């Protein structure tokens, strides 16, 4: 190729491996020098910075000297090498992008059975996994195909896989790389954002009946409580109760808490609510009719009379289970829980009657930034490996249809992955955007 060419795209194709080396080493780094960044889901987030700076200081320049030199130079074994880092490495990005995506929905849709196994001890196992069955699976396929088949049909010079030669096969490692991986994670966000929703809403409902509170208070019993209505301990000391509530936080609180903080363990008691309620075969046939609006009542009402007080109303549930709102919503005024806090008891009635949140008045979904940023890193995921998934798609009814000049353009949009996962982090997340500001700058002071 020509000279003008030859520094144009070593320009372009340098200044984006520096991009994608400086980005994934500042993700990295950030989960390192921040104390609040290391989370569970964040261990995640830095096996994915390590796939992704294989791909920006080697994958990236290693074949770019390939287009550039026009040819592979440095022998057959150096060449099946550096595809298996490369394949590998690719694959181990995908595998933690599911990892983030499967950790993210069962601590939303499951915030007390899997936060017990929510510990840096179980992610570490999984990142090993994810890793180690990204080898397994691509690695020795890359380095002896040439041993199964018979022959090297890769000519001396050349340096490309060997087994996605037919275009059925290539298509078959799309379906289990792109198209399953991307289908699993998107039946995986409309479930996240679904329940997000509705805890949110629930959250939100018993902070206008129960109300919220950040600090450490006393409850009716005379036990230490937090949040709405979230029982630390029954023992007689505040120190007991700091230390209770240090171990469900993780950090030292000393009796004040965040909303969101707050917010975490009162999903933890609906999912202790919801685990009585279908354990009751008195409360069970009518919560499993009720719509996600009405459930939410049956729920405000467990939380303020308990369990055995909901199922007292026997008449009540009957019509509820029936669809007739109207009928319940007169039996259920005609008690002692009306007398006792008729504001609360007419907005739990009236969702009944309606099925909708307008004896509340309520905001819309706050996007907080883990549901952004698993946003992001997927649509960074499906933007980037489209071009080249649909290369293989026309490769498959078009016969040698795709030049190779498309197909290095489309390994090259692969790759720049791994230049924007850093960047969705960033701007997603305030935390992060702030340490990489403060190691740059930090970097610069000498
Ligand atoms: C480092 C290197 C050096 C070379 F000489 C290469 N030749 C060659 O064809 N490649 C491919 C580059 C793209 N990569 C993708 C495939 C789809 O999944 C994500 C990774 C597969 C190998 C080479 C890579
Ligand atoms: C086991 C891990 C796999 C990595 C080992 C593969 C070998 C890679 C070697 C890289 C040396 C860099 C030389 C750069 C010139 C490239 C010239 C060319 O081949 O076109
Ligand atoms: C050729 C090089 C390949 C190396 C790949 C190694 C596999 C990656 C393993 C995972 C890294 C561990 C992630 C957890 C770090 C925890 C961060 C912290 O909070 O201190
Ligand atoms: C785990 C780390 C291992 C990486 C070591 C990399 C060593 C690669 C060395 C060069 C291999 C060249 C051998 C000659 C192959 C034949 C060349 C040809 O087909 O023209
Ligand atoms: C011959 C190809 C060479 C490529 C080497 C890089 C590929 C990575 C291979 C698998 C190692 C598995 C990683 C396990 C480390 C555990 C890390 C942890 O979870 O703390
Ligand atoms: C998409 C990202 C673009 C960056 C990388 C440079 C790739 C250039 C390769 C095309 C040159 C084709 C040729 O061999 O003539
Ligand atoms: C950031 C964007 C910059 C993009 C840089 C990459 C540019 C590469 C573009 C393609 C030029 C085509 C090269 C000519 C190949 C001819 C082969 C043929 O005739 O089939």
């Amino acid at each position: 190729m020509e000279t003008v060419e030859m520094v144009a795209i070593a320009t372009v194709a340098g200044l984006l491996s520096l991009a994608t080396v400086t980005g994934n080493i500042l993700l990295m780094l950030s989960i390192k020098v921040n104390r609040q960044l290391q989370t569970v889901n964040n261990y995640f987030a830095f096996s994915l910075a390590c796939a992704d700076l294989i791909i920006g200081a080697f994958s990236m320049n290693l074949y770019t000297v390939y287009i550039i030199m026009g040819h592979w130079a440095l022998g057959a074994l150096a060449c099946d090498l550096a595809l298996a880092l490369d394949y590998v490495a690719s694959n181990a990005a995908v595998m933690n992008l599911l990892l983030i995506s499967f950790d993210r929905y069962f601590s939303v849709t499951r915030p007390l059975s899997y936060r017990a196994k929510r510990t840096p001890r179980r992610a570490l196992l999984m990142i090993g996994l994810a890793w180690l069955v990204s080898f397994v699976l691509w690695a020795p396929a890359i380095l002896f195909w040439q041993y199964l088949v018979g022959e090297r049909t890769v000519l001396a010079g050349q340096c490309y896989i060997q087994f996605l030669s037919q275009p059925i096969i290539t298509f078959g490692t799309a379906m289990a790389t792109f198209y399953l991986p991307v289908t699993v994670m998107c039946t995986l966000y409309w479930r996240i954002y679904r329940e997000t929703e509705n805890r949110a809403n629930i959250f939100e409902m018993l902070r206008i009946d129960e109300g919220l509170r950040l600090k450490i208070y006393k409850d009716t019993e005379g036990y230490y409580t937090i949040g709405i209505g979230h029982l630390l301990t029954k023992s007689p000391s505040l120190n007991a109760a700091k230390s209770e509530l240090d171990k469900a936080i993780g950090r030292n609180t000393n009796g004040v808490i965040t909303k969101d903080e707050a917010e975490k363990l009162f999903n933890q008691d609906v999912d202790a609510a919801v685990r009585g309620i279908l354990r009751n075969a008195k409360l069970k046939p009518v919560y499993d009719s009720l719509d996600a609006v009405r459930r939410a009542a049956l729920i405000n009402m467990v939380f303020q009379m308990g369990e055995t007080g909901v199922a007292g109303f026997t008449n009540s549930l009957r019509m509820l289970q029936q669809k007739r709102w109207d009928e319940a919503a007169v039996n259920l005024a005609k008690s002692r829980w009306y007398n006792q806090t008729p504001n609360r008891a007419k907005r739990v009635i009236t969702t009944f009657r309606t099925g909708t949140w307008d004896a509340y008045t309520f905001s819309l979904v706050k996007e907080k930034a883990a549901l952004r940023t698993l946003s992001a890193i997927l649509l960074a995921f499906i933007l980037t490996w489209t071009p080249y998934n649909i290369m293989v798609l026309v490769s498959t009814f078009c016969k040698d249809c795709v030049p190779e000049t498309l197909w290095e353009l489309g390994y090259w949009l692969c790759y720049v992955n791994a230049t924007i996962n850093p960047m969705c982090y960033a701007l997603c997340n305030k935390a992060f955007r702030d340490t990489f500001r403060l190691l740059l700058l930090a970097r610069w002071d000498h």
